[PDB]
């Protein structure tokens, strides 16, 4: 259609990026902005080219709900800083990227509130496809070799956690700008 062939472009412009190693790639934007359905479509799109891609949800690897819900801080903060262990995962997913056999990660079950330890193998993939919100936040900025950014354009409890955190993404990371590629 459309999309079908901006896609199409994406993955060309991917398979010209210079590869030292595996490749990582970074697809960030805000909730909701069909990053979950690009990485997917674009993988495949990759794999039928003969690439070889282990792909990431940041979605999996948040906490618990007691850690980022009703901790008496605003939304937005919770949101933005504790969903996600940015330490812990700085350690154990982003610094482990480019070399490590495998990784054991702890995966998280929306319905149930619960984690389990799940094995992602990297073995010989050729890249690594990671998706999700707040991407480039200074921590994990530096694993990524190529980062596109999608840029897509009750009501007070969304803006509290959801359209502030956000906010405060753009204000203070600017990923827009940052972006090697902003896919609009
Ligand atoms: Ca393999």
């Amino acid at each position: 259609m459309e999309l079908r062939d901006r896609i199409d472009f994406l993955c060309k412009t991917i398979l010209a990026i210079k590869t030292a190693g595996r490749l990582v790639l970074g697809i960030d934007g805000l909730s909701r902005s069909g990053k979950t359905t690009l990485a997917n479509q674009l993988s495949q799109t990759l794999r039928e080219q003969g690439i070889s891609v282990c792909v990431f949800h940041m979605d999996d690897h948040i906490v618990e709900r007691a850690k980022r819900y009703h901790t008496g801080n605003e939304e937005w903060f919770e949101y933005y800083y504790l969903q996600w262990d940015v330490e812990w995962l700085t350690h154990q997913l982003f610094r482990q990227l480019k070399a490590s056999h495998q990784l054991t990660l702890p995966f998280y079950d929306h319905e149930t509130d619960t984690h389990s330890k799940r094995t992602v193998y990297l073995s010989d993939s050729d890249m690594i496809m990671i998706e999700g919100v707040f991407l480039q936040r200074k921590e994990w900025r530096p694993f990524f070799d190529f980062v596109v950014y999608l840029d897509c354009p009750n009501i007070q409890k969304f803006i509290n956690r959801y359209w502030k955190a956000e906010d405060y993404y753009l204000e203070t990371e600017e990923p827009i700008k940052r972006a090697d590629v902003v896919f609009d």
